[PDB]
C-alpha cells in the first residue's frame, strides 16, 4: 500500500502533532515517509507570515511537477516501471479563531481546489464551543458554496450525514485518554479505509486527466 | 477622568469581546464613559496577506495625534487643548505558537517607542499551563533578544508580576491573567501610563521633529 498525504496550514496549527496523533510517531516542499509494507509519504509545507502574498504557486508547481513527471513517464519509450508521486489528498487547516474564512484560505483553496483533493479540517477545536463551532462551520460552507469551490466529496456509504457533519473539527491527541467532542475518530475511520482508494481514484481520474487535456493546446 | 486605549490584533482574537469583558487598511475609534474611555480599534491587521507594509497606518495615526497636540501647545493662545494621544496599546499575540510570529515582532519593534505596549497573550482557553509557560518564556526570550521596549511597571504586589508576564487572557483570575490585569487596569494606574506616554514617547517625538 502507498499513500501521499499533503498537509497545509499556517504554522503552530497542531497539524504536525495531529498526524502522529493518528499515526503515533515522528515529530519530524517536504516529505516524511511512514511504513510500519504499508507506505505513507507525508508532505509538509514550511511556508504559509509576513507578506504571505503570492506563494501558493510553490504548491502548484510542485503538484504539476509530480503530474508532468508522471505523464512524461506514461508516454515514455518503454512505459514499464512508473512509481506514482501524485498527491491524493491535501488536509487543510482553517484558523480556529474566526467569525469566518480568512482571505488567505479562500485564496489558496479556490486556487488549488481542482489540482487536488481538499480536506479542510477545522483546527485546534479545544479553542471553540459547540455553538461557536456550529455557527463557524455553517458560516464556512456558506462561504464556499458562495465562492463556488470544489472539495473532494465522499461518494458511497454511515458517511450519509457526515456530508452534513462537515466541515471537520479537530483535536491533537497522543494525550493519555476520542471522537466524542472532536471529529477526530470520524476522520480516522474515513482515513484508514477504504476511502484512500477512492481518493487516489479521484486524483488520478479527475484532477490528473484535466491537467492532461489542459497541457495539450500543443 | 479620560483614557485612550488602543487595541491591536489580527481578527477573531476575541479582543473586542474581552474589552467588554472588563467593561460589561484603516484606524478608528469607539468611545465611552461609565469617567471617559476612548477606545481605538484597528480594522486591518490579520486578513490582508498581502499585508506587506501597513503599520504605518497606525504610526501616522499616532504621530497625527502627537503633531496635532504639539501644534496645539505652541498655538497663539495655548488655552483649550484636549488630549488625543494614546497612552496604551493592548496587543494580542497569536495563542497557537511555538514562538513569536514575524508580523508581531515587526509591529512591536516598529511602534514600541511610539506607544506603551501591553502584549496580552490571546485566547488562552487554547493553551496548557506547561504550554503557556514555555510560550511566555519563549516570548520574553524573543524580545530581550530582539531588544524591545514595552512599558514597564514602576512602583509596587506588582513585584513578581514583572515575572508573571507576558499576560494570558480569557473572554476569574485563577487560571487566567484576567483579574491580574483588571486590577492593573487604569484605576489610578492609567495615570502612570499617561505619564510615560506624555513624558517619554511624546517628548522623543518633539525633539525628533525639530531637525528644523
Ligand atoms: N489548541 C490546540 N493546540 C494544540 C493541538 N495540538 C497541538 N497543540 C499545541 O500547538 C502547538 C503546535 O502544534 P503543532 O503540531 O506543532 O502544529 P504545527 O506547527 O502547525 O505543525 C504544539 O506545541 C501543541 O502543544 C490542538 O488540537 N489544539
Ligand atoms: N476559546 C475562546 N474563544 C473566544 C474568546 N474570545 C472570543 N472567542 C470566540 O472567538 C470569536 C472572537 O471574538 P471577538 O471578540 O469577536 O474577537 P475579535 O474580532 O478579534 O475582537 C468570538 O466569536 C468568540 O465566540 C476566548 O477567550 N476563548
Amino acid at each position: 500500500f502507498e499513500f501521499t498525504l499533503m498537509v497545509v496550514g499556517e504554522s503552530g496549527l497542531g497539524k504536525s502533532t495531529l498526524i502522529n496523533s493518528l499515526f503515533l510517531t515522528d515529530l519530524y516542499v517536504e516529505q516524511s515517509k511512514v511504513l510500519i509494507q504499508l507506505l505513507l509519504t507525508i508532505v509538509d509545507t514550511p511556508g504559509f507570515a509576513v507578506d504571505n502574498s503570492n506563494c501558493w504557486q510553490p504548491v502548484i508547481d510542485y503538484i504539476d511537477s509530480k503530474f508532468e513527471d508522471y505523464l512524461n513517464a506514461e508516454s515514455r519509450v518503454n512505459r514499464r516501471q512508473m512509481p506514482d508521486n501524485r498527491v491524493q489528498c491535501c488536509l487543510y487547516f482553517i484558523a480556529p479563531s474566526g467569525h469566518g474564512l480568512k482571505p488567505l484560505d479562500i485564496e489558496f483553496m479556490k486556487r488549488l481546489h481542482e489540482k487536488v483533493n481538499i480536506i479542510p479540517l477545522i483546527a485546534k477545536a479545544d479553542t471553540l464551543t459547540p455553538e461557536e463551532c456550529q455557527q463557524f462551520k455553517k458560516q464556512i460552507m456558506k462561504e464556499i458554496q458562495e465562492h463556488k469551490i470544489k472539495i473532494y466529496e465522499f461518494p458511497e456509504t454511515l458517511v450519509k450525514k457526515i456530508k452534513d457533519r462537515l466541515p471537520l473539527a479537530v483535536v491533537g491527541s497522543n494525550t493519555i485518554i476520542n471522537g466524542e467532542h472532536c471529529d477526530f475518530t470520524i476522520l480516522r475511520n474515513m482515513l484508514i479505509r477504504t476511502h484512500m482508494q477512492d481518493l487516489k481514484d479521484v486524483t488520478n481520474n479527475v484532477h490528473y486527466e484535466n491537467y492532461r487535456s489542459r497541457k495539450l493546446a500543443a
